[PDB]
């Protein structure tokens, strides 16, 4: 049985993404988030819930990503090196989903925190989306996948990394590069520079897998990860409406989906889906 | 589906256990090991082999338990602030493992270090070892598993975490207790700080679970867990023979194994199986 060995590589990438992952490495002790006070109160009720529910959303992906599927993917990797690589990632999707509970508990009272939490558990799209992406994970509960599973959870993988958490981040940077809710703004910023990583490394794994598989298996995966892409984008829209439309910035979310659904596309190897528009002036200056 | 939320505790330990893991947190960047070169050189032959063999032992353990043992048994956790914890403890599993590569990189050429892993995946004692634990983990590789299954993997985990590294443990402490190979010394240090609260903590989950566990299915887990801990002493045994007999260690290293047998169980809430007998009195200085 093999130990992993870094003085040999088994690939060309890993110890790149290793070495970046670990330097990037932070905890939300770093970022106090008190001073945000003075800007919260300044937002309107429907502004503050806005906030909070996207935020609660985010918190349940990053905990089936920490908890479903950086672990289950990772498991049937062969290669070693890059088995490492995710194991760290599920970590700091962790650090991610507990640094949402860090704002919370400066915004919030515990009773409203438990009602963020229920509205989460209870909430159907949040419970659809989240469920059709981890279906493709609860299928490596098994002592041996095919490539066609694993290939399809680094999919699903991908665009819950790269594409399903923006109609959420949107807000906190939108805020944020409005001069509101900053120090929280800085959170949500370094949990986006690591996403943007865990998209890419898982992309780069995804695009290996695929070019070992058979003709058919990749005619497969290739029609069942457009369908994918169009049945998340279709809830995907329909959160936005239920989220933003109180707010009046549906149809900017929506294009920020769409910005962000070609960047997972690419992180695959795939081309575009969507017409090419600029992010938002706003959303950029929050990055 | 539920979100983690920190702010209503579903444990009274997991809070702790993350800041403490998280305090712990360091990478093999952080301690250069160029300086053992003066006393890595004075070893002979011998002594060199058994330290890269130990070593290359102590690589496969934590590869298959941040690649199969956290991950398995944090994914059939209900308790998601536990499985944070856990999620962490197998990111440090891989630091663990990729330390040792920079320990070798100082010690052997790219071609003795090469031998090190190949010597290491053909290695019948390794495998069997390492098949016996890792066959807990992979019984979680179905959808629904049952508590006696979940359990007997946290027994599986502890005995790793607590109790099967200590026969490789032994010897970079002990010339580190003698002023040889000071600084991969200091390395083995920040892995077995980080090894104890790993142990304890999925002890504790154990304990949890088993407490739910009827009558009859606690007194077989009990039965399987006794079983257990024999095969692998059994194997330990052999494995401390093979590994240590060139340098008159043998027995050391046996009754190290089974004072870290004894914590193990203790881990679990269970009563030492081996006589106490106190710890060698260089390792401890290795410890110091
Ligand atoms: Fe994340
Ligand atoms: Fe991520
Ligand atoms: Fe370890
Ligand atoms: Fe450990």
């Amino acid at each position: 049985m093999r130990a992993v060995n870094w003085n040999k590589k088994e690939d060309d990438f890993s110890l790149m993404f290793w070495k970046q992952n670990i330097a990037q490495f932070w905890t939300e002790e770093e970022i106090a988030v008190s001073s945000d006070k003075n800007t919260w109160v300044q937002l309107s009720k429907e502004e503050q819930i806005a906030y909070k529910r996207v935020l609660g959303g985010l918190t349940l992906l990053d905990t089936k990503q920490g908890g479903e599927g950086m672990p289950l993917v990772l498991v049937h990797l062969e290669n070693l090196q890059a088995k490492s690589v995710l194991a760290f990632m599920g970590a700091m999707e962790e650090v991610h989903a507990k640094s949402y509970s860090h704002i919370f508990t400066t915004l919030a009272t515990e009773e409203e925190i438990d009602e963020i939490f229920d509205w989460v558990d209870t909430h159907p799209l949040l419970e659809k989306k989240a469920g059709i992406i981890t279906s493709y994970y609860r299928r490596l509960l098994k002592p041996e996948v095919t490539k066609k599973e694993l290939y399809m959870a680094m999919v699903a993988s991908v665009f819950l990394e790269s594409y399903l958490f923006y109609s959420g981040f949107f807000y906190p940077l939108y805020l944020a590069g409005q001069g509101k809710l900053t120090a929280s703004g800085e959170i949500i910023n370094l949990i986006i520079r690591d996403e943007s990583i865990h998209g890419v490394f898982v992309g780069i794994l995804a695009q290996q897998i695929f070019a070992e598989l058979s003709a058919e298996d990749q005619q497969e995966v290739q029609k069942e990860t457009q369908e994918l892409l169009m049945e998340l984008y279709e809830i995907e829209m329909a959160y936005t409406e239920e989220i933003y439309t109180s707010i009046g910035l549906v149809e900017d979310v929506n294009r920020f989906v769409r910005y962000n659904a070609n960047k997972g596309l690419m992180n695959l190897g795939l081309e575009p889906k969507f017409e090419e528009e600029e992010i938002n002036p706003i959303v950029l200056n929050g990055l």
